[PDB]
């Protein structure tokens, strides 16, 4: 058996009479499927528990999903292996809290409300998969630390400071926030983690044989910001948001690390250096994308490599051969430097 | 009237018992003080609600905090102008969540224990000066960006590449963990906020008018590192724990960036990149702390100021004229290079 417990928002006020009809439908159908559960609300929020076989409980997850009613879905656990029913005696009940005038009830509902209003805060400034290792059973907290090879992307904003100097700080700020929002949906789409934001910098990490969709990821970002930049509104800023873009591949120690007040789920090594290393490079060449050999040679997919004479690296142990991709876009460039006048040019007439 | 609404864990094992014996005492002297609430338990955690004039709130919080039957106490919420009494007829209302049984309270003890679980996780996570946000009644999310003038701290390791390559990787993270344990607890004693670790480095910010503290901040760090140093056991990695130390001033943008999916409340500005090359620049000096003018110019106490003749920065606008204090500690140091030398040969050999 398997049992699913989430939170959700309604995406629009919704009346008792229009939950009760929820509730309903929701019975009507489990009783078929042999789930049983839960469904509470609670000022704008829902709480639901659902319990049968796991065949049966991930279709009618997936159509909750689908769901227009709420949003900010949030699976909060998901037990596998369950041996006993919580809720035998309900295919589907429905408890509004909103509508609950019970004495004893009154004080729960005061704490649940607030700790969930806190819950959904935090959520935004945690990484989501903190998230997914709850959910599974595991305290976060309590994973060793291990060394395990990565490939290790730094990506950095061109001429940032400009913007900075120019633009009123709200318009700098959505300058920011719209490139990491770019880089997170891809790199999160290929696979990647992203770990920490470096003023503006992403520092995201791969498995260590992922090069394949790293270099992937690399190359789609690329690719989005030249669409951005075409199609932005006459006198956006985001008409001159150009990145660099860096990988390295190491072993590198992934574990908890900071104080007792606040920790990372993180990385920490030399790859980690290299890769920043490698993308600061950019802006001495033409290309927008830099890897190192060792990215290369893991790489499975029949890419179009080019071998670059530019390995003037420092703080390293034994140098580095660079490599870059070939296409229309690492090519038709002004290079770095000119680019930084043009984006100064453009933003001191706006 | 104020009411307080915070959660804690038990020290230890409660018996039945002894949770009654909490709150007949409560309910007798908060009948004295006109103070009235509810108190609230389930598996190991304590949930209380108070309310009552001001003066009186504070100071049976303060008792609260000292008692020894709980720990990691964190308040959700604290309101001020409160004109209407939630729990009017209880002076301390008891309810041992553990031991109830009704049917309709299961479902609400599942969740509210299912919630409290992550949120105790994600509170590890994050920024505690994210909760006292919350705490006001303030979304951090709605928070604008503004531009403000901050004093900017930098630390990081000396050679702990060094540590990485020579140490299993449970010891690595336990130093690295030791040394920002150290730098948190006194940077938030002399009202800075930590911000951010990258890799072996914190980043942490004061106000603009704190230039003194955070010079004390410094000064405080360098000679606890000392301290620890000396008193490690024979063998121990943490005798060969070295730091350095940048201060700048200047205009930074403040507010929530990120994307979507994860957001920092952070700090922006160039500012962050000259505290970074002067913390860089001790490795070439005698001189552990390295500030700029402007965070000379900025402090009120009569310093021992020295001024350093080693003003060759990189990416600046027109240069620095950089200073440090000529105390015991910045003074008598092997200099950069060749700490780097002694951490390889120490650690090579245990
Ligand atoms: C919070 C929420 C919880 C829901 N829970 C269930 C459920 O447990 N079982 C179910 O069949 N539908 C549930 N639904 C409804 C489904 O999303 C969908 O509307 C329904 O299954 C479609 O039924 P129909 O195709 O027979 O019209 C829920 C909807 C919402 C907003
Ligand atoms: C969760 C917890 C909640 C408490 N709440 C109250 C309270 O509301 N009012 C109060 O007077 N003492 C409360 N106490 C007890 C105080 O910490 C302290 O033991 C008590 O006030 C001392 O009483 P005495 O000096 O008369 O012996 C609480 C203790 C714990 C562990
Ligand atoms: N060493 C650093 N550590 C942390 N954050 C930094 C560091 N250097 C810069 N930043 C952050 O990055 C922001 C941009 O600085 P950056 O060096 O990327 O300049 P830039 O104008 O974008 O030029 P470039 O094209 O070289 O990236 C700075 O405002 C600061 O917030
Ligand atoms: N540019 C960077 N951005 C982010 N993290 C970095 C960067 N460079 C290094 N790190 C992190 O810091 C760790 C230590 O690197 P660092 O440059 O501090 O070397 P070190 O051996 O401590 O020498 P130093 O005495 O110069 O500080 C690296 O393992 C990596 O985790
Ligand atoms: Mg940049
Ligand atoms: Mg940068
Ligand atoms: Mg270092
Ligand atoms: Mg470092």
């Amino acid at each position: 058996m398997k049992r699913l417990t989430y939170i959700s928002k309604f995406s629009r006020p919704l009346s008792g009479d229009e939950i009760e009809a929820i509730g309903r439908i929701s019975s009507q159908k489990n009783q078929q499927a042999n789930v049983t559960g839960v469904l509470l609300c609670l000022d704008g929020i829902f709480f639901q528990i659902l319990e049968g076989e796991a065949e049966k409980i991930d279709r009618i997850y997936e159509r909750i999903l689908a769901d227009e009613r709420h949003t900010d879905i949030l699976c909060l656990k998901s037990e596998v292996e369950v041996q006993e029913r919580m809720f035998p005696d309900w295919s589907m009940q429905t408890i509004n809290l909103d509508e609950n005038t019970d004495f004893l009830i009154r004080p729960i509902k005061v704490l649940l409300q607030t700790l969930t209003e806190s819950h959904r805060i935090l959520e935004k400034y945690t990484q989501p998969s903190i998230f997914k290792i709850i959910s599974q059973g595991t305290n976060p907290l309590n994973i060793r630390p291990k060394a395990v090879e990565k490939i290790v992307f730094f990506s950095d904003i061109v001429s940032f400071s400009t913007f900075a100097e120019k633009l009123p700080v709200e318009e700098v700020v959505s300058v920011v926030n719209s490139y990491f929002s770019v880089c997170t949906a891809i790199i999160t789409r290929q696979g990647g983690e992203v770990t920490k934001f470096i003023g503006d910098c992403v520092m995201a990490y791969f498995d260590g044989d992922c090069a394949d969709q790293a270099i992937q990821a690399s190359l789609d970002i690329l690719m989005e910001l030249e669409i951005l930049r075409n199609s932005a509104p006459e006198g956006s800023p985001l008409r001159v948001l150009y990145s660099g873009i860096g990988l390295a591949k190491g072993k590198v120690i992934e574990g908890n690390i900071g104080s007792e007040l606040k920790r990372d789920y993180t990385i920490l090594g030399d790859a980690v250096n290299v890769a920043a290393r490698l993308e600061a490079l950019t802006r001495q060449l033409s290309q927008a994308l830099v890897f190192s050999s060792e990215v290369k040679n893991s790489a499975t997919k029949s890419w179009n490599f080019i071998w670059l004479t530019d390995s003037e690296l420092k703080g390293k142990s034994e140098s580095i051969d660079i490599y870059s991709i070939d296409n229309e876009m690492t090519r038709k460039s002004s290079g770095g430097l000119e680019i930084a006048r043009n984006i100064g040019h453009y933003l001191e007439r706006v």
